């Protein structure tokens, strides 16, 4: 381990996440569970039914579809929807989570090509959409993360989900931050989920649950949605480990979102005032953001391990080298509300002091 | 549905572990402490170490933990096809690949299936050796869909020196592997050894919730976990998983000599039976598949009653077939719960039912 990251570790506090990812995240979600409740059973009987019933409702959607994971959720929504409309071709932006996460698996498990659209470092724009040749399915990410998380508006994404609908295109949500962009867009999760054919999302992002996926969107959609699942080896005999705790963690921070927005607006105004320091975007839209130092990890990390070590308050526990600047991503959970004012302040003056 | 009704109400059962209920993972956790790491997508804390464990266990390079078994063998088969460009696998026709997986293997893979011999059989020695060039022949120990029937040690040894001769990979469907090892006299690293790669669960005999492990060689692993992500499986937290397999493998690793004399303390008394048959009619495992002569209609009744009356669970569906009806059973750790006397009470009703 690296100084950085083992300086991170050993705080008693952080502005970004939820705590530590342990087995008592899993421990805490089942504590005033029955013994008795009977698991689910490949894909149906008891908690998965209801908890997708809640999810279809949450969404707006005529069934929803627990899946162990993203990854193999939107896999298998880009699949159906390109069998639907006879086209091998999907689009979206060129830093797309299956793009550049998931070692190739859309293009390994499926005969399906993809158009990046726009550029690696902006959204692709309402133009790029309109040049889009006949294709399956355009994805949207909301917001874009590897960008620091920036989201068109609103209105926007009504007139292209008009767009794609009027041209006989299927759009699919990644919605793996769609609870951390409701507070901007004050909007409740169907009204986002309204305009797309099908959506994703996630229980260990925002809301800090261990793992596992919602695919929602048609009836016919969620059956094929289903085959492919058990196709996949996802069709667990007991999924209920993720569900329970994914409903908990959801209960338990559904209505944080704002305030984690709030804060995280907070962090970027006092990070934007280093010198040498900045956030992208300027102003977060949603919990996260990315921050930018300018000079590479041999430069900045010395900085930022003194600082840690002595305030044991955990800023930043990695960064990636860029051209001429490092970056980290700063996502806002329960931690920054551990940190009281004084906690805040002193940490926050030994970072002045170091940039 | 009222047989699975009576099965399910009853309170001691002759098949099984018990409930599949939240418990199971409760109680896995009970002492595990809270702050204890997670993994992290397929690396570090707790699924390293299991890894590693299941590695030596299997006498293998490497080890991977999968979310389940439908996805690991359907990447084995496909990394063994590569390495041999061959495009072509083999194996029984009730094979798991080929009957309860909406085909998967062949719906994600440009792969192609030869079954080999007859459903209702183990195949032969000769129909092996009839086999063209594949890159993989998959052997499934015991053939659980024919009441888990497995050729004799030497016939394995006999089978992976040919494999080994014809560049064909040789590939364990292991789901009940642990529960042949009190027949075969044999350790999982001596049964593993004539295999190329090995598939095993963790919540079949051993009674865990969900998992499984594929062990191989060191190049043979680092492609899986290459197409473990690409699947969706390389979660970025599989503990719950993991850590509940280790408690029951733990737990119940030296139990699959008792579940095997129970199996077949259980056929012998179904055997004499008028009307009841077992196949095979003496369990080489923890498991046989029961027969009823005449039909569900005729059966599920009289079982449905002495279950009602008893409170003891002997069957929980039916299979119709052409003059009989059939079940599986499993002996885990619910047979051992229920006392002698109240199992032979509980025979002794069914025996004037019959």
């Amino acid at each position: 381990m690296n100084r950085l990251r083992t300086s991170f570790q050993q705080t008693t506090g952080q502005i970004s996440g939820h705590g530590k990812r342990n087995v008592g995240v899993l421990k805490t979600a089942f504590a005033a569970v029955a013994d008795e409740m009977a698991s689910d059973q490949y894909g149906t009987g008891a908690i998965i039914e209801p908890f997708e019933q809640k999810f279809a409702d949450v969404l707006g959607m005529d069934d929803a579809v627990f899946f162990p994971s993203g990854t193999m959720a939107q896999q298998v929504a880009l699949r159906i929807w390109s069998d639907e409309t006879d086209n091998r071709t999907v689009a979206y932006h060129p830093l797309c989570h299956l793009e550049i996460h998931e070692q190739d698996g859309l293009k390994e498990l499926h005969p399906i090509e993809t158009i990046l659209v726009g550029a690696a470092d902006r959204l692709m724009t309402l133009d790029e959409i309109k040049a889009l040749p006949d294709i399956a399915c355009l994805l949207l990410e909301l917001p874009q993360r590897e960008i620091g998380g920036v989201a068109p508006a609103f209105s926007e994404l009504e007139t292209i989900s008009r767009y794609c609908r009027e041209r006989g295109i299927r759009l699919h949500l990644d919605g793996a931050r769609l609870f951390e962009m409701l507070p901007y867009y004050e909007k409740t999760a169907a009204e986002i989920a309204g305009l797309f054919d099908s959506i994703y999302i996630s229980f260990y992002k925002g809301l800090g649950g261990i793992a596992g996926a919602i695919l929602a969107g048609p009836a016919a959609f969620c059956q094929t949605a289903r085959i492919w699942k058990r196709r996949y080896g996802g069709d667990l005999i007991s999924l209920y480990p993720y569900i329970v705790s994914a409903d908990y963690y959801y209960e338990l921070r559904k209505d944080r979102m704002g305030q984690y927005y709030e804060q995280a607006k907070q962090l970027a105004e006092q990070f934007n005032a280093l010198p040498g320091v900045h956030t992208t975007p300027e102003v977060p839209v949603s919990n996260m953001f990315h921050l930018h130092f300018d000079g590479q990890a041999a430069d900045i990390s010395p900085k930022l391990e003194q600082v840690q070590e002595e305030t044991g308050l955990g800023f930043v526990g990695y960064l990636v080298d860029k051209d001429g600047y490092c970056s980290t991503e700063i996502s806002v959970g329960d931690a920054y509300g551990e940190l009281d004012q004084q906690t805040r302040d002193a940490g926050f003056a030994r970072l002045r002091q170091a940039f």
